């Protein structure tokens, strides 16, 4: 039941001035109860596109393939809509052939720009994976840009280290953030 | 392989490189094997790209999923040199011993093979070349990276290349990013 002393160290991807405005956001959405057989992390990605552009992409639970790599396809239900509890099936691109991922939408607030999900089924090391992602705007005496924060807590596999598990998860997440920043800086530049 | 332009290349570029593909990116692939060629155009000078592509000891400088790369103590950056690589994936136990096969600093060609280690995709062989291209002014580099890999039992030719293609395109993106950033910072 131990917390996650998280808002005390800069995530790479964030200058110090930005890590100030987000102290409260990090403590509110990106701190977890991790202690027994679990690990967690927070990653940051600076996007140079308007915040509504970013959130319009970030919010689509049904098209994660739009900003994450390694997704052959995502299937939602016909009787589904963009709401907490809706389920999506993800076909993964990996070394094995029949690798799917059943994920449940846990959070989705179109006014605080908060979203999050959990992995409820499918074959993988990352067991009991749960993620929260928030979107923030920044205005540095002038330019104005978005900041995306993504955190997770995940059951560390047995025999697999804490580092090797976060190290992998960090990389997956960092690269999707890079992808989102590009898809969205690409809608923005053309405006 | 020439039955499709590599994604990342227009036709004017696939023409100038036909000879280079046939000379360096063609493989002896039969059943239980698959091969692909990816292209990434980098907007940095060719010596800038090549200086990074050629470091057989620092693959992490342009590749994802690398916890650490170890060379030999007597690092002769030479054909036959070995590098032992820990990969970040589904376990802390994904290893790869890799041999340097080719290295022509004159043709800007390098290449390696995976000779040992634990992973599903065994007998991986890859080549990388670098080229300069010029369409109506603007000179840019083109990086071609090809491979052949023994496809596992139960994994289709699509499902295997789809995965291997992804890693390569992504390492290609990173290299374009590292080198265009070296160019801009100079
Ligand atoms: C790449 C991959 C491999 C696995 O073994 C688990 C799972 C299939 C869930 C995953 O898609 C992981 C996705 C993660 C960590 C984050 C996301 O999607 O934002
Ligand atoms: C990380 C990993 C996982 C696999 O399943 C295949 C293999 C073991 C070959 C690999 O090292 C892939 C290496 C690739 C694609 C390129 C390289 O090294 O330039």
């Amino acid at each position: 039941t131990t917390p996650t002393t998280h808002h005390l160290t800069i995530p790479p991807g964030l200058t110090q001035p930005e890590f100030q405005e987000l102290a409260h956001s990090i403590s509110e959405f990106h701190t977890y109860q991790v202690g027994p057989g679990q690990c967690s992390s927070l990653l940051a990605q600076r996007v140079h596109a308007p915040l509504p552009t970013v959130w319009s992409v970030v919010r689509r639970f049904d098209k994660p393939q739009t900003y994450k790599h390694f997704i052959k396809s995502c299937h939602v239900e016909d009787g589904f809509e963009m709401r907490v509890g809706c389920l999506r099936d993800v076909n993964v691109i990996s070394g094995l052939p029949a690798e799917t991922s059943t994920e449940r939408l846990d959070i989705l607030d179109d006014e605080r720009h908060v979203t999050g999900f959990s992995i409820i089924g499918g074959e993988h090391r990352l067991r009991n994976y749960r993620s929260v992602t928030t979107v923030h705007e920044y205005q540095n005496h002038g330019e104005i840009w978005t900041v995306v924060l993504e955190s997770y807590v995940v059951d560390m596999p047995e025999g697999n280290t804490e580092e090797d598990t976060r190290l992998f998860a960090d990389t997956v997440v960092k690269l999707n953030l890079q992808k989102l920043a590009s898809v969205t800086e690409g809608m923005a530049r053309d405006q």
